[PDB]
């Protein structure tokens, strides 16, 4: 896989963000994770965590996996990075997202993310508290 440039347009919630990619606005959905909706427990915390990460980044990148690049709602499906740090992993590591939506052929980072989830669960963080 390879990282590609994007720029922040607007934070949306814990696992979606609006980015400009190849010059076009798109809503991205983070691969392999599920944050609570804003109306659910830890939803506002997941939103704030992703907002801070993408707003403070000097450099955002997206990395597509090997499979589907957009979902049925037209959202981009990618791993998002903020100054080299994976958003998807960081949410899981902090107990603000569960590993989820693991479809065959877009699952390159699945075991990296599951290792982060096991760590957050051991630490009883957030969703795992
Ligand atoms: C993360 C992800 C979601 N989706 C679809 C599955 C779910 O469909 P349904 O809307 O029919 O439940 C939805 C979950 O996204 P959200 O968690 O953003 O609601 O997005 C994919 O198709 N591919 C993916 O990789
Ligand atoms: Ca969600």
């Amino acid at each position: 896989l390879h990282k590609e440039p994007a720029t922040l347009i607007k934070a949306i919630d814990g696992d979606t963000v609006k980015l400009m990619y190849k010059g076009q606005p798109m809503t991205f959905r983070a691969l392999l994770v599920d944050t609570p909706e804003f109306n659910e427990k830890y939803g506002p915390e997941a939103s704030a965590f992703t907002k801070k990460m993408v707003e403070n980044a000097k450099k955002i990148e997206v990395e597509f996996d090997k499979g589907q690049r957009t979902d049925k709602y037209g959202r981009g499906l990618a791993y998002a990075y903020a100054d080299g740090k994976m958003v998807n992993e960081a949410l899981v590591r902090q107990g603000l997202a569960k590993v989820a939506y693991v479809y065959k052929g877009n699952n390159t980072h699945e075991q990296l993310l599951r290792k982060a989830e096991a760590q957050a669960k051991k630490e009883k963080l957030n969703i795992w508290s």
